[PDB]
């Protein structure tokens, strides 16, 4: 038989933040191999990396943003669909009371500020034209918070979820569809790392500090974490024209951790 | 160079109710256009379409039910993904009070407890497998009620979303996902009878008409219904390997008229 | 000083259902002391009840629903409160596979049909007036449902959830108002006779039961259930003037258990 | 006879953050009524009330924080009950690209911040004692957004919301409950100003300025925002020992606004 394609990003461009390890970078391999004309953001480029699909910024500050929504303008000339996915939370344990006003600050910046500046600068521009796709990358815990060391992650993250259905009620009706994707834990090397430092404190093995994860999210019924690419494979379906009557939705990929309806 | 290969169900053995028309003929097509083996119902038979591809029997009767189990086994071997599309409404006006014992029955009987009877049927061969797709089609009504008329069809999508997360946790474990979509207004050749009847109604044309469905929803932000192809488009995504991590979640294509964040 | 009674229900006609045990006799007791008329039903006789306080009936069943119904007018004269307390399981485990027609009946009979039933009866009469408030007992399984012997029951739980948002929606601008009080783990004797069955099934004290039954909720943060007297107390709450602007709405009585914010 | 004694804050220390108006003011009125010792907050006293009752602090502040605790410190001895009533929107309209800094910051500097900074100072010797209640006064539009001059303030009180059911999770276990009121529309001055606004640039009339504002929220079942009396008396509810069993929720009063079961 013949193919026709069924979902692509042909034609699109594509603005990706933060694509250069997990999840951030299996969306940027993916939307290459589907069509799209990329551009993707970190703080440091990696070698293997092509500088034109690379613009180097901190997206916690003001100066950061400008300089991707810069690069977007210059080499991209426009953008149809913006992924963000820069997110994380680098505050210790000991719950609400050992968050200070600076990770207060840097949780509010990386998993909320850098996704308003750059589509306050960005999506007016889509707008006008008429077409376009945001995905914002939320998490499960903005409905499902973690306190130990995650209060003001959480918080962030559900700031982000509402803005960014505040954002669809405005855009939507002039073409432009915003969308969250809410991921569970995700296979990162990074997080490898936490189940071997968890696993080494409790006196136990890797497969015993993936249990102490799971069981700390109240378990995950498909029994293991997300993998970058399965979160990539959720991001270009919403980006893709297959997803043109979905907009203003959460869509949770966290093998069925969230344990409500 | 080479043409994208993203998606497709190649492999799969696949029961979808109710495929007369709508979004139901809309997904069998594309799960046929992407090479899955498929076997649909139908309380009466459409004329044109083989036998093979139609299984004839009233899914809300035990004896249905075992008509359309068997034949899954008889002419699939097995089934990979069940796609569950009945439902609807036919309860006149008035309200709750206007809701007779046969207009709750009705109710049940299609949106919710077809579904019951057959998952009960087939899933557990899926979860012995160790494999598999459960798709329940819901309806935005679950969460956003619209008491005149459908205040029982509500309800019982409700149960329906209900139990497909309950299903979920306990058989996501054993390899099996349950997901649900839930869908908005979709244009099909009912409800453009609706627009067309409400339209005569208020002296209006047939855009007056969708205009009047529209604004009993709470206004769609997108501004229109979703096409029977895109909510076949949202089912084939979740069926297919590219969704291996989304599980025990709820999917709404709904164009944003789901006002909540 | 002297004082103004805050809350109370002085003048105020209250069909309590199932009000002989557990919350429901808790909350008999209670609105009796706060100055309402009661009007409580039960299949069999309590002993400690004057006769004209209860009525026998069966509200499984439809004859039972119009007994409550009619005694309900003969004797109170018209009602201003109905607060359905009428509900529970007796569906054995083994998941949604070990449920029966009847147990699927049994469920949507006892969780759901009984206020279906009682509420056409009666609530077009309090709409006629332009007064009176609804209270539906839901329970949390409505969002977080439990598998193993609970899925019919946390389906019907959630029917009804929809049904009571759908119907204040249609009787709240006429003077009405339909709320949802939703509980966790309440203890009661029938619920420590479960935590005796799951004791001697695991070979583990009574409270050991309770702990299976804490952790099988996925913890309780309270760290105990609620008590009978605790879920009349926020009854009673949402039954008098002081809940004047709440209706469409459900209260959570759970300790914290629903880990969802 | 004897008249009922339901409920009541005696013996309760309570700290209630801006009390000069509305429903804060009404909040430090009835609990002072049902004999609680108070202190509330304000920019500046309003004259003629009594010193002892007011502390002059600006919470948007660390300087000011510091001052409220000392206060509390100093005036009550330590506190039983929290009530973070600071809250507000001054944004103009545009949506969201015409929200600049400053109003990102107002917006989260008003309606999170400043509740952070003071459970951060209070809340660990409420949790070192073992018994308190803090409550936090969200907003309806923490789920349902309103995105012409809102877009941030929604997503501050959405922070606010997963924020508090974070610290729930953390200090329920240790004796101390934190719920969440979520009001709709209040009747206050403010909304009066606003609703003769709205009118004057729509040509009606204050009748008319008000379906403005409740046609801008969809709708309000009820008919009527809710009075500053009504947020107070749900908040001294669930402050009080007829609570004790209700932590980790959000209590919405709104009239039926949210249209989501
Ligand atoms: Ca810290
Ligand atoms: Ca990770
Ligand atoms: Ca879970
Ligand atoms: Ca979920
Ligand atoms: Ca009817
Ligand atoms: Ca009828
Ligand atoms: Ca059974
Ligand atoms: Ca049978
Ligand atoms: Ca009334
Ligand atoms: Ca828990
Ligand atoms: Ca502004
Ligand atoms: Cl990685
Ligand atoms: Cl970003
Ligand atoms: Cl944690
Ligand atoms: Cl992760
Ligand atoms: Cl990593
Ligand atoms: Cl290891
Ligand atoms: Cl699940
Ligand atoms: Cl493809
Ligand atoms: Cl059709
Ligand atoms: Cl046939
Ligand atoms: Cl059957
Ligand atoms: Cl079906
Ligand atoms: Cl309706
Ligand atoms: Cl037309
Ligand atoms: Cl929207
Ligand atoms: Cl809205
Ligand atoms: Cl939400
Ligand atoms: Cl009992
Ligand atoms: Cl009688
Ligand atoms: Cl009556
Ligand atoms: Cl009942
Ligand atoms: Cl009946
Ligand atoms: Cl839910
Ligand atoms: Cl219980
Ligand atoms: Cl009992
Ligand atoms: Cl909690
Ligand atoms: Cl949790
Ligand atoms: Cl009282
Ligand atoms: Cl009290
Ligand atoms: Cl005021
Ligand atoms: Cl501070
Ligand atoms: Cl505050
Ligand atoms: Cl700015
Ligand atoms: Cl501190
Ligand atoms: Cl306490
Ligand atoms: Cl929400
Ligand atoms: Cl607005
Ligand atoms: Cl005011
Ligand atoms: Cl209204
Ligand atoms: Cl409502």
């Amino acid at each position: 038989s013949m193919m026709i394609e069924f979902l692509n990003l042909r034609g699109k461009r594509a603005l990706i933040t933060a694509g250069t390890k997990g999840a951030g970078a299996a969306t940027v391999s993916l939307f290459l191999e589907l069509g799209a004309q990329v551009l993707t953001t970190a703080r440091a480029r990696p070698e293997g990396l092509p500088e034109e699909l690379f613009v180097e910024a901190d997206l916690t500050t003001k100066e950061g943003c400008a300089i991707v929504a810069e690069a977007t303008r210059q080499r991209l000339g426009g953008v149809d669909v913006i992924v963000h996915m820069l997110g994380g939370s680098s505050a210790a344990g000991g719950g609400f009371s050992a968050l200070s006003d600076d990770d207060w600050y840097n949780e509010l910046s990386l998993n909320l500020f850098a996704a308003v500046r750059l589509d306050r600068q960005l999506v007016p521009d889509m707008v006008a034209r008429g077409s376009g796709v945001v995905v914002h990358v939320t998490s499960i815990q903005r409905v499902l918070p973690l306190p130990e060391s995650t209060t003001a992650y959480a918080a962030a993250k559900a700031a982000l979820s509402t803005y960014s259905k505040a954002m669809s009620k405005e855009v939507s009706p002039k073409g432009v569809r915003v969308v969250r994707v809410s991921p569970g834990w995700i296979e990162t090397e990074a997080s490898v790392r936490l189940a071997e430092r968890l696993a080494k404190q409790a006196g136990t093995d890797l497969e015993g500090g993936k249990k102490i994860i799971m069981d700390g999210l109240g378990g995950i019924p498909l029994g293991r974490p997300a993998k970058p690419e399965e979160v990539a494979n959720l991001i270009a379906f919403l980006a893709s024209d297959r997803a043109a009557s979905i907009t203003g939705a959460e869509y949770t990929i966290d093998g069925g951790t969230v344990p409500t309806a």
